[PDB]
């Protein structure tokens, strides 16, 4: 039973993932993903969501008054507020598992040079707030990160070393045969072979994990 | 000038991409023949594996020897900002999006005999397929295309006082040197707290 609210100035970005949800989970009321246009909470006829940064610098900062009103309406005491940012704590599988048991996630998607820091700081005085990064690269905004987090979390909600290579038919293709051990019927040996493949791949690609 | 082709069994998922660059999305099922792209794994295991035959045909049509073939996978080399800068100079990226339990390894191995191949992970979490990773890679790369360390500290804008929370006074002081020093300090503090690995310290 999880509800996810996403707030963004580009609601159309999230539309595919909304549609991608299985009806059986939606009908069972096990999951609901709602997307909100941040501009619903703007104060002015120009629907302004950003303003110049204090202390100077490039780009713009999203307005605290707008975000404050949005979160006031959408969040409750039980909300886990997720704020994607390149400066965040790392979002990992452990994080995804933890958040998969939450009743209400709100994902605040920033743009430009991010959201006025007081928004998160204020919210943290009455709900749990998690500023997170999905990887060491910079995006244009939080929307792609939201898609990633939603996918990684929801697939752990029941109802909705590195892995080595996998193979399927045909046994020979473009001069390459499936490793004979996999067709050996020696399942103890197959397990040992897969372990070694995983070890070698981890050494080559992710020595940090060792 | 960059071309990006994405191959997927779920082309509709890639609508979120909304003259220096063209992005094209191809339905993998276009290269099937009889009225299945997946089969059970050799050696056992849960789930299904995408057959190499259909992928080979698709990539034969879409790739050239100059192509950088990108294959999202949880077991990939890390995709980082450095990678994004590197790929931002490429003429042609092809992103092969897996589903099920992944793609038969021979697809990448075969392709690597004709072109450069990069199996990459966008982070240490598991997705349902390569499509979300493709969106992340495309965004991170295209923003670096010509014509298109430490953690950043907090940013602020008007009003200077909000809900009884004040913008740090130094930011209103107009003293460029003091502001630079404060921002550097905030960045160091944030990096130590959130990403100590970036400064060569142990992770929590
Ligand atoms: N891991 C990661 C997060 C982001 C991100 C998140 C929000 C915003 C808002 C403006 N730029 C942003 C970038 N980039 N990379
Ligand atoms: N970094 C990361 C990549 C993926 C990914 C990529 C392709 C497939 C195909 C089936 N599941 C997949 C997962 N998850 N997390």
């Amino acid at each position: 039973s999880m509800k996810i609210d996403v707030v963004t100035i580009f609601p159309e970005y999230l539309q595919p993932v909304r549609q991608s949800l299985p009806g059986k989970a939606i009908d069972a009321g096990l999951v609901d993903v709602a997307v909100h246009d941040l501009r619903r909470w703007t104060h002015d006829v120009h629907k302004s969501v950003d303003d110049s940064p204090y202390g100077g610098g490039p780009g713009m900062v999203m307005k605290p008054t707008v975000w404050g009103d949005a979160l006031d309406e959408i969040c409750t005491s039980e909300t886990l507020l997720v704020v994607p940012t390149p400066a965040g704590y790392p979002f990992t599988q452990e994080t995804a598992w933890q958040w998969s048991t939450e009743d209400h996630l709100v994902i605040a998607c920033g743009r430009y040079e991010g959201i006025d820091q007081r928004v998160a700081d204020d919210a943290a005085t009455r709900m749990r707030v998690r500023e997170v990064s999905i990887g060491d690269y910079v995006l244009n905004g939080g929307e792609a990160a939201a898609l990633v987090i939603i996918e990684a979390v929801l697939r752990l909600v029941p109802g909705v070393l590195l892995e080595g290579p996998s193979y399927t038919r045909p046994p020979s293709w473009r001069g390459m045969d499936v490793p004979p051990v996999l067709l050996s019927g020696d399942h103890a040996k197959i397990a040992a072979w897969r372990a070694e493949q995983s070890r070698q791949r981890t050494i080559e690609r992710r020595p940090d994990l060792l």
